[PDB]
């Protein structure tokens, strides 16, 4: 289990323990998947999905049963497997990122760019500028948040921890019918309850049993 972000993420004055990434709670590595809608004309290829975060053409293309060269088109979203890592007592991803035009901030960067498969806390957390005083050219280390199962989520079957990007209209009980689990187990993994709110624009952890379908569709 991980702690929800329960959007603190839309206000980087705040400080929550859960903005700053998952917590290493178990093993110190593992694979992982991430999500992403695609977006034209800059991140609709496996090449420019796995360049932003940082993954490899390949992997993105046999998880979604495409080429590596495939265009995706636009509002899909792929599965995007990575290595999650015990880092300073965080679970995360490392990636890298150019800012290409003067004017993006920490919170574009997390919510716009990266869909909110990052915080500007842990952006902030990681990175030396500070958060008015960005320019393009500036490089920083973007840590994706992802998570490794517990020894109690690995006993009852789960191999792997799948971050989600909740959409509009979705519930802890659609996206567990996507991956095929118990929606108990969605709630158990982000440490909510059968009356808990999701938000969307916010990340969820989804254990899966077995590798994720190739092809995610009503969200
Ligand atoms: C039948 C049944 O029951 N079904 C159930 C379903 O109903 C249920 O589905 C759920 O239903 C729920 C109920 O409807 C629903 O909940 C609602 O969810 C909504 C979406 O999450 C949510 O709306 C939220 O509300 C929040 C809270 O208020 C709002 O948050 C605010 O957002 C603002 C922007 O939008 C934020 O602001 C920005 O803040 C950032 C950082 O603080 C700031 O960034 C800085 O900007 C400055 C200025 O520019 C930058 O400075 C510049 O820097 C550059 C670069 O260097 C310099 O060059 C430049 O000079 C410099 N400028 C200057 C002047 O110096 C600076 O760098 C930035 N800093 C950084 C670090 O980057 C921005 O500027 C701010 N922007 C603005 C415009 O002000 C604000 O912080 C934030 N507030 C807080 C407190 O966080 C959201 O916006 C809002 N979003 C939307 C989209 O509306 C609702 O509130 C929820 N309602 C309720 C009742 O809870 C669920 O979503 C829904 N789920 C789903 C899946 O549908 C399901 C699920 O349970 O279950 C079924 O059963
Ligand atoms: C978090 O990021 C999301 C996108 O990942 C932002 O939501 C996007 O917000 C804009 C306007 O706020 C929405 O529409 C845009 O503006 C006009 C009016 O619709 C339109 O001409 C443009 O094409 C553009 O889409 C946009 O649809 C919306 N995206 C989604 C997926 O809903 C959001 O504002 C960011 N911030 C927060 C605090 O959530
Ligand atoms: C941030 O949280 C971690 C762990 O996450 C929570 O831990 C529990 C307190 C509970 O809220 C769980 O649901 C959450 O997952 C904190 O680390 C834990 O600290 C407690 C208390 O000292 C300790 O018993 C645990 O063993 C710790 N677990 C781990 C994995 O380190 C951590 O201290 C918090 N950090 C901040 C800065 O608030
Ligand atoms: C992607 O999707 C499925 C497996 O998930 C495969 O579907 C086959 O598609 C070809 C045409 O490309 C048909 O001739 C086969 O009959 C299909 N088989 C089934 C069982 O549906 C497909 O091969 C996969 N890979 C691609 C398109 O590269
Ligand atoms: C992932 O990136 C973080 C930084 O974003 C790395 O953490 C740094 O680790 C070195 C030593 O390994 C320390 O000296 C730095 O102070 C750390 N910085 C921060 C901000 O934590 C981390 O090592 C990277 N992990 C992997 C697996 O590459």
């Amino acid at each position: 289990q991980q702690e929800y972000l329960n959007n603190n993420q839309l206000d980087c004055d705040n400080t929550h323990n859960s903005t700053y990434g998952n917590v290493c709670n178990s093993v110190t590595s593992c694979q992982s998947y991430l999500t992403f809608k695609s977006s034209s004309p800059e991140y609709n290829t496996p090449s420019s999905i796995s360049y932003l975060l940082n993954s490899t053409p390949s992997l993105v293309a046999k998880s979604n049963n495409i080429t590596d060269v495939t265009p995706i088109i636009t509002d899909t979203m792929v599965t995007v497997p990575v290595t999650c890592s015990c880092s300073g007592g965080r679970y995360q991803h490392n990636a890298t990122y150019n800012l290409k035009k003067t004017g993006e901030t920490y919170f574009s960067i997390a919510n716009n760019t990266y869909q909110s498969l990052t915080t500007c806390q842990a952006l902030m957390a990681q990175n030396p500028y500070d958060a008015k005083n960005l320019f393009a050219g500036d490089d920083l280390h973007v840590p994706l948040r992802c998570a490794c199962p517990t020894k109690k989520q690995s006993d009852a079957g789960f191999k792997y921890l799948l971050t989600y990007l909740v959409s509009q209209g979705e519930s802890p009980d659609s996206i567990a019918e996507i991956f095929g689990v118990d929606t108990q187990s969605v709630l158990d993994a982000n440490e909510l309850d059968s009356k808990s709110v999701v938000f969307y624009f916010t990340p969820l952890l989804v254990p899966l049993k077995t590798e994720p379908p190739a092809r995610l569709q009503i969200a």
